[PDB]
């Protein structure tokens, strides 16, 4: 199992039978800014199970993130593809994304199931309204003190034996640097730094820019995310070893995410220009090679089931409706993109052994 290998993992789905309703499935489609381009594309939720808010087609259906065989699947299939760890899409208790419900109240079962696979988890904080330094402040401790105590928290262990949680920021740039500096840097007014809640704070950086704001913030460490190539400066693989010499100079972690393709246009119709072909495996098969040959601390996914974007690696199914063909993998199996995975995890596992100094 690749504990340097970390997946994003999204337990928003729901549907009648485990939630009494459909969640996430009956996405509704997003609106262009512009009314007059909007009024030109589809509109409204989408109406599962047949007609869901995704390109493609889950092996598991229109599926609630709710059901434990669903979870106990998922496990499965990550542990298959030889990835350690699953970084957990969350809000704060009671807080949800504009789509969705909480999602807080099923961490400890997907901990539970995590532990019975060997796997650890974890979290990828959201963009809640009014996120300042004062509330995740109050969410990290939150977080470390309910489930820090759970076998598979997920730490990253140093060679020294401290080991430390990890925290993504999604849109981390929204924050202004100086909001940031106040938890993260050493004597910030409201510091987490040698406290019992220190960890690795891990920034999305998008433009080039958002680097020397990253510095500024007290971010331990840079992460890219987005699946499309040539979307932001951080998602072109062209500029990953600029990236890896950067964050070698000032000793943050560099994680770039690779994804298999990209299409989000059963939800943002408007979006075409970010559409990307996984050409049977081979976009994805260059992506993991560009990260790899940066030689970085880590690697990270996008994503395990990120379904209305197209960038999931989750078993996905042929299917046809009376007006849709959904994308899939033929003419490959279901599980195609857990052994490209799995395949290029045990590179990356032998390789990453011969990066030491030692
Ligand atoms: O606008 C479409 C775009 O939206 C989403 O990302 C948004 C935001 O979270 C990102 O930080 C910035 C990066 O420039 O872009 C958007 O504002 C994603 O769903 C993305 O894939 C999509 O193309
Ligand atoms: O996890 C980071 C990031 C990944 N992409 C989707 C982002 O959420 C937003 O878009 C989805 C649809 O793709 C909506 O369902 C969410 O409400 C919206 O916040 C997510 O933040
Ligand atoms: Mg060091």
């Amino acid at each position: 199992l690749n504990n340097y290998l970390h997946v994003f993992y999204y337990s928003w789905y729901g549907n009648p039978q485990f939630d009494g309703k459909y969640i996430h499935w009956n996405h509704p489609v997003l609106e262009h800014w512009d009314p007059r381009i909007a009024k030109n594309y589809p509109q409204g939720r989408h109406n599962p199970p047949d007609d869901i808010g995704s390109s493609f087609y889950p092996e598991l259906g229109s599926y609630s993130s709710r059901d434990p065989s669903v979870i106990e699947t998922h496990m499965r299939q990550m542990r298959s593809a030889s990835i350690g760890v699953l970084a957990l899409s969350w809000y704060p208790p009671d807080v949800n994304d504009e789509n969705g419900e909480p999602t807080d109240n099923l961490v400890p079962t997907i901990l539970d199931k995590a532990h019975k696979y060997n796997l650890k988890v974890t979290f990828h904080i959201e963009p809640y309204s009014n996120r300042d330094d004062q509330n995740m402040y109050k969410n990290v401790k939150y977080i470390i003190d309910k489930y820090g105590n759970h076998p598979a928290f997920y730490r990253y262990k140093t060679k020294t034996g401290n080991a430390l949680p990890m925290f993504y920021v999604y849109d981390s740039y929204i924050t202004k640097p100086e909001k940031w500096a106040n938890l993260l840097t050493t004597s910030g007014s409201r510091s987490i730094r040698n406290s019992p809640y220190d960890g690795l704070f891990i920034a999305l950086l998008v433009e080039e820019k958002h680097k020397y704001d990253i510095l500024q913030s007290g971010f331990d460490g840079i992460y890219t995310y987005f699946a499309t190539n040539g979307f932001t400066y951080g998602s072109s693989h062209q500029n990953w070893a600029s990236l890896k010499l950067f964050c070698d100079k000032y000793n943050l972690i560099f994680i770039p995410s690779v994804g298999p393709g990209y299409i989000d246009t059963s939800i943002r119709p408007w979006n075409t220009q970010n559409t990307r072909n996984r050409i049977n495996g081979k976009y994805y098969e260059i992506g993991l090679s560009a990260a790899l040959q940066t030689r970085p601390s880590l690697i990270s996914i996008t994503s395990f089931n990120e379904w209305h974007e197209g960038t999931q690696i989750e078993k996905a199914v042929p299917k046809r409706t009376s007006n849709t063909v959904y994308l899939d993998y033929r003419p490959h199996k279901p599980g195609l993109y857990l052994e490209l995975t799995r395949k290029w995890s045990e590179k990356y596992s032998k390789e990453r052994a011969t990066y030491a100094l030692d």
